[PDB]
């Protein structure tokens, strides 16, 4: 058996074809096993609607999750990603850094 804790990156992107759109992204990468819970949070509250979740695996069976959705950030709001995984003794919460 193998277990590997996910790497977690939280960042924002505009599609180049439409700069009127801002997306918040959680890239959860390289994890074993694939069982996982991933949420985006705004000011500590779960964002229910997340339009996109792209899931893949590598040759060695590691999982790669891109979880992302359109959002309209203000300087006031705190965004974060909350991950629950067998490798984590408590849920891991990773904040969005505004300048990313």
């Amino acid at each position: 058996m193998i277990q590997r804790t996910p790497k977690i990156q939280v960042y924002s992107r505009h599609p180049a074809e439409n700069g009127k759109s801002n997306f918040l992204n959680c890239y959860v990468s390289g994890f074993h096993p694939s069982d996982i819970e991933v949420d985006l949070l705004k000011n500590g509250e779960r964002i229910e609607k997340v339009e996109h979740s792209d899931l893949s695996f590598s040759k060695d069976g590691s999982f790669y999750l891109l979880y992302y959705t359109e959002f309209t950030p203000t300087e006031k709001d705190e965004y974060a990603c909350r991950v629950v995984h067998v490798t984590l003794s408590q849920p891991k919460i990773v904040k969005w850094d505004r300048d990313m």
